[PDB]
């Protein structure tokens, strides 16, 4: 369930970023960016749920790259 994982993990760094305390631990470009990047394989895993595994992986591995500046800062 590559597709729940990516989409719980693109959740994750939404919920992150746009955390009501966390809002003032991350900049906002990067609140900004990773936010839309969610939004980008959110509305994607919706659209591709019969997608192969790998692509779900390609699309962590991007995700990751969106939340990592961010996330190697909370």
């Amino acid at each position: 369930s590559a597709k729940n994982a990516l989409e719980s993990y693109a959740f994750n760094m939404k919920s992150a970023v746009e955390d009501e305390g966390l809002k003032g631990k991350i900049s906002e470009a990067d609140k900004k960016k990773v936010l839309d990047k969610c939004q980008e394989v959110i509305s994607w895993l919706d659209a591709n749920t019969l997608a192969e595994k790998d692509e779900f992986e390609h699309k962590r591995k991007e995700l990751e790259q969106v939340c990592n500046p961010i996330i190697s800062g909370l």
